């Protein structure tokens, strides 16, 4: 079946460069291969004949010029795109309303920094808003005791308009593994909503407090290990509470999850999955080191409804404990049109049934995509934390879980990457624990790229570049060394040693991915878009099933980079139009 996807505008962007004005725009999932384009500067056509490629350099444009693009569909020109003004800097700043610092019940002062983001179109005009999580400077890993400041979630238009702020309140602890926020048009009306775990004292964007306003379930460890827990869907445009239910997976006893001090119980993940093959569902998970639960919901016709539960503590589900990562993937792995869940070393079917477990246990990085385009199906590359695991890195059939190849490490392998960086080996290369491999498991040369964090499509070629901290690098495959391509001076990455951008996504312009980094003082987000010309046109990545879902889960726990459902890389085949409709 055709999948619900977003009605997007042209995503037209124009950026001042020394060579003139660089202009790029979207090839929309609704458009055929036969569609061409005309480029207009202030109502004047620039190109003598319609162009195919979705980027263009206007040598004679100026900082005051405005641009439109018109599609040419089966010979006739279509109405103009939305108008685009010229970016006077290589990035676009979104000014932020930095939350005031505070002081914990124990007298610890904290301040706020801009942290993980997501995107959704909350008003339905085809341009994304940014949904930003603020992090207090005393946020905590689950292993660490201590009180934390409130978690704040804001919505911003790209012009800097602050639409709202939600304060999750004292009963939601701050830290990577706590709030996992989903931004998506769940009900299919054309407008995104925001869904996340909430509690008594959560304040919506209109200033209305949920539940028992004054209840305080913080224990002396600064953890919230008792009291009600809620799941709320908020209106994207206003941050208003739409509906709130009791949260599942429910806590039960803290000790059910594998410790009594409050670590394992509060290990959350979340996602958007097309469980019915047509429309989105919401996935909320709890646990992964031992007891593990996953619960699916719909938000449709104004109602939240629970669809299924997978609980490893149920007789027959024992194998589905102890396998999850600090991240997950979502993809149709078995070809039935419906999305499955890649939950670290295990997988869960669209109906909530456990599919397989590799038994290799918990890890910190995960990549699900078409890694080996010579092998039908998707593949999963994963690293493993247990020093005694049979493999420190595993490369597997996404659908069956069969190990295609793996390498024993005998130690915690905390990072792993997948990206087509070497055109001499068909498909995506993978690297971890000091070695680079082909998709077939053949070690390539010696050493690895200088980062093992994100892959990003940045330059004009079909290979994928690397992102880490405030840097984009490109692998010189002939010489076996990384070389810097961009250092975003004045921009900072997030999450300490994880060094993740606020967001990486194809948010605007052509198929290359934008990066959103905070400034060092979090007074702004900067949106960088490439001005490197390309000869290639590809469907906007937000119209790919798997990529779009990757953007939805990018924020969760230990942020991972997004992948396409198809092999995008050197030697790739031309892609057909995505099977989609818009609301
Ligand atoms: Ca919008
Ligand atoms: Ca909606
Ligand atoms: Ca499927
Ligand atoms: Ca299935
Ligand atoms: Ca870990
Ligand atoms: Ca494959
Ligand atoms: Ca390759
Ligand atoms: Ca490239
Ligand atoms: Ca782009
Ligand atoms: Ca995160």
């Amino acid at each position: 079946a055709a999948r619900q996807m977003e009605a997007l505008n042209r995503g037209l962007v124009a950026v001042k460069t020394d060579g003139g004005i660089f202009v790029s725009w979207r090839f929309l999932g609704t458009e055929n291969a036969s569609v061409l384009f005309n480029v207009y500067r202030d109502g004047q056509k620039l190109n003598a004949a319609p162009v195919k490629t979705t980027n263009y350099v206007d040598k004679n444009g100026s900082a005051g010029s405005t641009y439109t693009v018109r599609a040419v569909v089966n010979g006739t020109e279509q109405p103009a795109s939305e108008k685009a003004s010229v970016w006077a800097q290589p990035y676009h700043s979104v000014p932020l309303d930095k939350p005031a610092g505070g002081t914990t019940p124990k007298g610890e002062s904290y301040t706020y920094s801009a942290n993980d983001a997501s995107v959704g179109d909350v008003d339905g005009d085809g341009q994304y808003e940014l949904i930003l999580k603020w992090d207090p400077s005393n946020s905590k890993d689950n292993s660490q005791d201590g009180y934390t400041g409130d978690v704040l979630i804001d919505a911003y238009k790209l012009d800097g308009t602050k639409l709202w702020r939600i304060n999750l309140g004292k009963n939601i602890r701050a830290g990577a593994h706590y709030t996992q926020f989903m931004v998506y048009d769940l009900d299919g009306d054309g407008k995104a909503e925001v869904a996340m775990k909430t509690a008594d004292g959560t304040k919506d964007g209109t200033g209305k407090v949920i539940g028992n306003a004054n209840a305080d379930y913080r224990n002396e460890q600064g953890r919230v290990l008792s009291g009600p827990e809620y799941l709320t869907v908020f209106q994207g445009s206003t941050g208003k509470e739409l509906v709130t239910a009791n949260f599942e997976p429910a806590r039960g006893n803290v000790s059910d999850w594998g410790d009594s001090y409050g670590n394992r119980v509060d290990r959350f993940l979340a996602g958007i999955a097309y469980l019915d093959g047509q429309r989105p569902s919401l996935i909320m998970t709890r646990g992964y080191y031992a007891k593990t639960m996953l619960v699916a919901y719909n938000f449709r016709d104004g109602k939240l409804s629970k669809l299924w539960t997978l609980d490893s503590s149920k007789s027959g589900n024992e194998a589905f404990a102890g396998q999850g990562n600090h991240n997950l993937s979502i993809a149709d792995v078995d070809g039935d049109g419906k999305d499955e869940i890649i939950f670290g070393s295990m997988a869960v079917d669209h109906d909530g049934k456990g599919m397989y477990s590799t038994g290799l246990g918990h890890g910190d990085a995960l990549h699900t995509g078409d890694l080996d385009p010579g092998r039908p199906g998707l593949e999963v590359f994963q690293v493993h934390e247990d020093k005694n695991a049979k493999y420190g890195l595993s490369f597997r059939d996404a659908a069956t879980g069969k190990i295609l190849w793996g390498v024993y490490a005998g130690k915690d392998v905390g990072r792993g990457m997948a990206a087509d960086i070497d055109p001499r080996y068909p498909g995506q290369e993978v690297w971890a624990n000091g070695s680079l491999y082909s998709a077939k498991g053949v070690k390539i040369g010696s050493g690895v790229p200088s980062s093992t964090n994100f892959g990003i499509w940045w330059d004009g070629d079909l290979l994928r570049e690397q992102l880490d901290s405030n840097r984009i690098d490109k692998w010189d495959y002939q010489n076996g060394v990384s070389k810097n391509m961009l250092t975003a001076s004045g921009a900072a990455a997030n999450n300490g040693t994880k060094a993740t951008p606020t967001l990486q996504a194809d948010l605007l312009g052509d198929w290359r991915e934008e990066v959103v980094w905070r400034t060092e003082d979090s007074s702004a987000l900067r949106i960088y878009t490439t001005t490197i010309p390309t000869e290639h046109r590809l469907y906007t990545l937000m119209h790919d099933p798997v990529y779009r879902l990757g953007i939805a889960w990018q924020n969760i726990a230990y942020n991972q980079p997004p992948h396409t459902s198809f092999f995008l890389g050197d030697g790739m085949a031309e892609q057909p139009k995505p099977n989609m409709y818009t609301p």
